[PDB]
């Protein structure tokens, strides 16, 4: 049995971070070998760059061609750029199947895409003094970076999309938490706690996979292998595979990029409570390993996802808390990453890319610092 997983990807600024690079990571996630209803992709853009938003839409719309291709022909790796970069052997077969026409078109599709992405960054460069207007005419809610409402936009999923062969793709969620002058947002950490919460009130996945914007999934079967190793008992703490895999087993430990951990361990309990004032959030707290209560209404939980990235949602709220993701006080100490606990039985599956001290350093690389 495979449980749903929510994969995280955070963004700060598209001109420091090439959309095309992060776009490749998102297409490797949308193409993963895993039930579409049990993988959800949440992309935070803490800058609120219209450019991030638009590139994310172009990517979502290219993914409708790309995912079925990757899935018909067992393409690996699931990121176009590196794939169309790898060597292929034309000499192997004596006859031309449809892969020839199909691969030649998909590559032409990919260059079309890069060009269209390039054109978006070309237009993001000259900044109009009167703010950003979207392609459809509508003004961008994010012209002021420190003053804008919370934004949530779903792509593909069960209500949009449909790849060209008529099947539905993983949900793709642009999130951008609220910014109002006067609220410390905890930049990268605040994005991530908020992102833990918004993904809880929507697709409440029992497992979470934060990925850096450039950490594309190399093996499309990563979550299948993850899942069948994440759920069974044995002894011994860390094991190693053949960059490569790790997978732990059996105080607090802090985990970051590129690791598949269970959601409940962020919460302190084993599924009064101050996770904030959202009872929908605390519902998903006490629910099963994951899942969203069927007693919940699409309009009411969009109402709450907006609520749970609002400004001041974390006020006195015990976030950056003794659990979850934590921050080190003014002038930024380094005390970061997610947090789990005595854990009872828990394990974690990561795919990275003195005696005790030298071992403590590598068992930190495997958790993405």
């Amino acid at each position: 049995q495979l449980a749903a997983v929510d994969i995280f990807v955070s963004t700060v600024d598209p001109l420091k971070e090439p959309p095309l690079v992060t776009a490749n990571t998102v297409l490797s996630i949308l193409a993963v070998d895993y039930p579409v209803d049990k993988v959800s992709c949440y992309v935070s853009d803490d800058g609120a760059a219209m450019l991030s938003f638009e590139s994310l839409a172009e990517t979502s719309e290219f993914a409708r061609k790309w995912v079925p291709f990757c899935k018909k022909y067992s393409i690996e790796p699931r990121a176009p750029e590196w794939y169309f970069a790898a060597k292929i052997d034309y000499l192997k077969d004596k006859v031309q199947t449809s892969f020839v026409k199909d691969r030649r078109a998909m590559k032409r599709e990919y260059e079309e895409f890069k060009i269209r992405i390039n054109a978006l960054v070309s237009k993001a460069l000259k900044c109009p003094e009167e703010g950003w207007v979207m392609q459809d005419g509508t003004p961008w809610p994010g012209n002021n970076t420190r003053d804008h409402p919370g934004m949530i936009q779903v792509f593909l999923g069960q209500n949009g999309g449909l790849d060209a062969e008529g099947n539905e793709l993983p949900r793709l969620v642009y999130v951008s938490r609220e910014k109002r002058p006067g609220f410390q947002h905890h930049k990268k950490a605040g994005a991530m706690n908020a992102l833990v919460r918004v993904s809880a009130v929507l697709t409440n996945g029992p497992f979470i996979l934060n990925l850096d914007c450039d950490h594309y999934i190399n093996n499309s079967k990563a979550l299948r292998e993850a899942m069948c190793f994440l759920m069974d008992p044995n002894l011994g703490k860390q094991v190693c595979y053949v960059r490569n895999t790790v997978f732990f087993d059996i105080g607090p430990v802090y985990v970051g990029t590129g690791c598949v951990f269970n959601r409940t361990a962020l919460y302190g309990y084993e599924p009064e409570k101050r996770f904030g004032q959202s009872a929908v959030f605390v519902a998903s707290t006490l629910m099963e390993n994951g899942g969203v209560p069927p007693s919940a209404t699409p309009e009411n939980l969009l109402k709450e996802a907006i609520h749970v990235i609002s400004c001041g949602y974390e006020d006195k709220s015990d976030w950056g808390m003794e659990i979850g993701w934590i921050y080190g006080s003014v002038t930024e100490d380094i005390l970061t990453g997610f947090k789990m606990h005595a854990r009872g039985w828990r394990s974690i599956y990561c795919m990275p890319k003195n005696l005790s001290d030298r071992l403590n350093q590598v068992l930190r690389w495997a958790l993405g610092s």
